[PDB]
């Protein structure tokens, strides 16, 4: 976080912070 | 949570985890 | 759209107007 | 547009360009 | 937060819960 | 785009494709 800037890096909506 | 998954279900973007 | 409601209603945030 | 700068003015992810 | 709402009437996607 | 794949790269919700 924050959004934008997810937590252990990568693509931004693709993974744990987003769906997942 | 995440982004896209709301805890409640529904409609993503729609309530508490949204703004609410 | 709007942002949080794809037309005819899949999940928002998975798909061609996310990632895709 | 773009996303937190809804077209018709207003607040962001709240009206006709997000749910509305 | 959540999502939309920094909580103090700021513009969300402008600073710490975003990038910041 | 789509959300989260900003035009030309860069970061996901940051510039004219967010706010700007």
């Amino acid at each position: 976080c924050x959004f934008x800037l997810p937590g252990g890096g990568g693509v931004c909506x693709l993974x744990s912070e987003c769906i997942x």
